[PDB]
C-alpha cells in the first residue's frame, strides 16, 4: 500500500470536476448566444475549474505513473494558478451581479463589456504569476525548513496567497450585503405597495362618499406605479409588470369617470379591479417565493464557499511541514469540492444553459 488514499480521493475529485465543467466550457463555446459579459465570466470560472481538475489528475499522474519532482513541482504551480483563477473568476461574476443590480440601465452599455475583458486580463495574469513564481524558484526544494503543509511550496509563498484569498473573500462580503441589501428593498417595496393596492380598493368597495373614493383610487395609482418599479425589469420577463399597466389603465378609467361627477360608476369599477388584481395574485406569491429562495440561495453558496475554502486557508498559514499530511488532505478536498459546486450554482441552473444542454442531447 504505498498509493495514499487521499491522492485517489482527489483524483476522483479532479475527475468529477473536470467533466462538469468541461460540459459548460463546451456549452458556452458552441452557442453564439452565450457571449454576454455574464456567460464570459460563467466560462472564465467553469475553465478555471476544469483546469484544476485536470491538475489533480495530472498531479496523481506525475506522483504515481511516472515518478517525477520536476513536473510534480509544475503541477503543483499549476494548481495555484488554476485555483487563483477560480476564486478571482467567483470575484469577478460577484461584482458583475452587484453591477447589474446596482444600475439596472447603465449596466448595459459598453463600459460594462470592456470592463469585464480589463478585469479578467487581470485575473488571469495574476492567478499564473502566483502558480508561475515557485516553479520560476519560490519554493521550499532547497531549504525543507521553509516548506509550508502544501509541499514544495514556501511557507511565505502560501502566506500570500492566503492573504490574497482573504482579501477577496473579504470584498465578496461586501459585495453580497450590497446585493443582499438591494434584493431585500425591491422586495419590501413591491409587499409594501400590493398591500396599499388592497387596502385602497376596500376602501372604495366600502366607501360612503364620493371623496373617499377618488382619495382611494389616487393612492391605487401612485401603489400601482410604485410596486411596477419594484419589479426587476424584464430584460435588455415584463408579464407580472405588465399586469400593473392594465391595472394603471382601469385605475385611470375610474379617475376619468370620478372626475366627472360619476363616482358611482367609479366606485363599481374596482369589481373589474379586483378581477384584475386576483389574476396577478399567484405570480406575486411565486415571484415573492423565488425573491426568498434567490435570498437563500445567495447565504448558502456563500457561506459553501466559506466553509469550503477557510479551513484550508487558515491551516496553510498555521500549520507546517512537521504535520502530518492528512490534515492539509482533510482541508484540500472540501476547497475542492467547490468546484464541483460552482457550475451546478453558476452555470447549470442558468435557463440559456440548459437549453444550449437540450440542443447538445438532442444532436442539435
Ligand atoms: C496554469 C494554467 C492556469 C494556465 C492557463 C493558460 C490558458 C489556457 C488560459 C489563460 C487565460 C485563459 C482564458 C481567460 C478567460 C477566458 C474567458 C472565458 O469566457 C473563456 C475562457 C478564457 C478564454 C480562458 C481560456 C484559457 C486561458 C487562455
Ligand atoms: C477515460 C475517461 C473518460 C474520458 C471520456 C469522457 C470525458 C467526458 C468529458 C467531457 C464531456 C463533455 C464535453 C463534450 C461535449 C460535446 C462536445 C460537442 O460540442 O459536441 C457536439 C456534437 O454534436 C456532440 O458530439
Ligand atoms: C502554472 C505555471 C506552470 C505550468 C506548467 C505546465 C507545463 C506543461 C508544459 C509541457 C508539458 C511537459 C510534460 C513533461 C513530461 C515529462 C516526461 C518525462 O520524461 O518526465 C519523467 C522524468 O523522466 C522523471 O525522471
Ligand atoms: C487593468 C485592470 C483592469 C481592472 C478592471 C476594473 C473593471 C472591472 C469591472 O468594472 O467589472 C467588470 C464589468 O464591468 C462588470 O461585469
Ligand atoms: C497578489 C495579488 C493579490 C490581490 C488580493 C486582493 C484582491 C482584490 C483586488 C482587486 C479586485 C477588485 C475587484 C473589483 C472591486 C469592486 C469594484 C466595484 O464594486 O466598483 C465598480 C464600480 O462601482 C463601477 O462603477
Ligand atoms: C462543505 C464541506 C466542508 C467540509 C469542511 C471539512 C474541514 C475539515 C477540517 C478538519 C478535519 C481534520 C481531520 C483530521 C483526521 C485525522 C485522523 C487522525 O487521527 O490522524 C492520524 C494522524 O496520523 C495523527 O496525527
Ligand atoms: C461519483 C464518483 C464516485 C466516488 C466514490 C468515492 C471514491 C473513493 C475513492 C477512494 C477512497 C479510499 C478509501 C480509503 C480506504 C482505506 C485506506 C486505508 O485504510 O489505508
Ligand atoms: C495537459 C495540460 C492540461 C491543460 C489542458 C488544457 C486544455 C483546456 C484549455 C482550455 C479550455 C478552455 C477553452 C475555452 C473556449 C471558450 C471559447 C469562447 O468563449 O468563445
Ligand atoms: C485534454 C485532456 C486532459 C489531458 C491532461 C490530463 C490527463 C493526463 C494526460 C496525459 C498524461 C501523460 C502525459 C505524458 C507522459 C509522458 C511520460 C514519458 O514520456 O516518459
Ligand atoms: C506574469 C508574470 C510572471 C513573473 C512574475 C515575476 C516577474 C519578475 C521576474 C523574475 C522573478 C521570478 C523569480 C523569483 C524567484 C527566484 C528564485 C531563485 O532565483 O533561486
Ligand atoms: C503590480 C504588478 C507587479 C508585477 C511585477 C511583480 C514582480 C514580482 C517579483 C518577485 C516577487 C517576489 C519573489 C520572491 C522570490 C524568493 C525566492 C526564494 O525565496 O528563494
Ligand atoms: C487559499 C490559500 C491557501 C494556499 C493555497 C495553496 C494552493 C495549493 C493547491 C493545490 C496543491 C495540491 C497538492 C496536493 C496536496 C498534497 C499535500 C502534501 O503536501 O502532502
Ligand atoms: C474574511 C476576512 C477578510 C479580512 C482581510 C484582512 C486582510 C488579510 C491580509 C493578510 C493576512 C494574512 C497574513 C498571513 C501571514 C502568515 C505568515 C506565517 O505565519 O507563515
Ligand atoms: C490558491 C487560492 C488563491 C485564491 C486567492 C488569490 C486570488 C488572486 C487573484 C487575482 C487578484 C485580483 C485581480
Ligand atoms: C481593499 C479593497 C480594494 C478594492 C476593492 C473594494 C471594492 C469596494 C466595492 C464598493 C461597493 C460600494 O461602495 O457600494
Ligand atoms: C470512503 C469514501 C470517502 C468519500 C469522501 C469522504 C472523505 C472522507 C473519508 C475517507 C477519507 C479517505 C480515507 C482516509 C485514509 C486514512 C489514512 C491516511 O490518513 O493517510
Ligand atoms: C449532463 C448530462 C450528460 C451530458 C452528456 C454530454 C453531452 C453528450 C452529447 C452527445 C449527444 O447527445 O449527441
Amino acid at each position: 500500500p504505498a498509493v495514499n488514499p487521499w491522492d485517489v480521493l482527489l483524483c476522483v475529485s479532479g475527475t468529477v470536476i473536470a467533466g462538469e465543467n468541461a460540459l459548460v466550457v463546451a456549452l458556452i463555446a458552441s452557442t453564439p448566444a452565450l457571449r454576454t459579459p455574464m456567460f464570459v465570466l460563467v466560462g472564465s470560472l467553469a475553465t478555471a475549474d476544469l483546469l484544476a481538475g485536470l491538475g489533480l489528475i495530472l498531479h496523481f499522474v506525475f506522483q504515481y505513473l511516472v515518478p517525477s519532482e520536476t513536473v510534480s513541482l509544475l503541477t503543483v504551480g499549476f494548481l495555484v494558478a488554476s485555483f487563483a483563477a477560480s476564486v478571482s473568476s467567483l470575484l469577478a461574476i460577484t461584482v458583475d451581479r452587484y453591477l447589474s443590480l446596482y444600475n439596472p440601465l447603465t449596466y448595459y452599455s459598453r463600459r460594462t463589456l470592456l470592463g469585464v475583458h480589463l478585469l479578467l486580463a487581470a485575473t488571469w495574469t495574476v492567478s499564473l504569476g502566483l502558480g508561475l513564481l515557485p516553479v520560476l524558484g519560490w519554493n521550499c526544494l532547497a531549504e525543507r525548513a521553509a516548506c509550508s503543509v502544501v509541499r514544495p511550496l514556501a511557507r511565505s509563498h502560501v502566506a500570500l496567497l492566503s492573504a490574497a484569498f482573504f482579501m477577496v473573500f473579504g470584498i465578496m462580503l461586501h459585495l453580497y450585503v450590497r446585493i443582499c441589501q438591494v434584493v431585500w428593498r425591491h422586495a419590501a417595496d413591491l409587499e409594501d405597495n400590493w398591500e396599499t393596492l388592497n387596502d385602497n380598493l376596500k376602501v372604495i368597495e366600502k366607501a360612503d362618499n364620493a371623496a373617499q373614493v377618488k382619495d382611494a383610487l389616487t393612492k391605487m395609482r401612485a401603489a400601482a406605479l410604485d410596486a411596477q418599479k419594484a419589479t426587476p425589469p424584464k430584460l435588455e420577463m415584463k408579464d407580472f409588470r405588465h399586469g400593473f399597466d392594465i391595472l394603471v389603465g382601469q385605475i385611470d378609467d375610474a379617475l376619468k369617470l370620478a372626475n366627472e361627477g360619476k363616482v358611482k360608476e367609479a366606485q363599481a369599477a374596482a369589481e373589474q379591479l379586483k378581477t384584475t388584481r386576483n389574476a396577478y395574485i399567484q405570480k406575486y406569491l411565486a415571484h415573492l417565493a423565488a425573491t426568498r429562495k434567490g435570498v437563500r440561495t445567495l447565504a448558502v453558496v456563500l457561506g459553501t464557499f466559506g466553509a469550503c475554502w477557510l479551513p484550508f486557508a487558515i491551516y496553510c498559514v498555521v500549520g507546517s511541514h512537521e504535520d502530518p499530511a492528512v490534515y492539509t488532505y482533510a482541508t484540500l478536498l472540501p476547497a475542492t469540492l467547490n468546484s464541483m459546486i460552482n457550475p451546478i450554482i453558476y452555470a447549470f441552473r442558468n435557463q440559456e444553459i440548459q437549453r444550449a444542454l437540450w440542443l447538445l442531447l438532442d444532436g442539435c
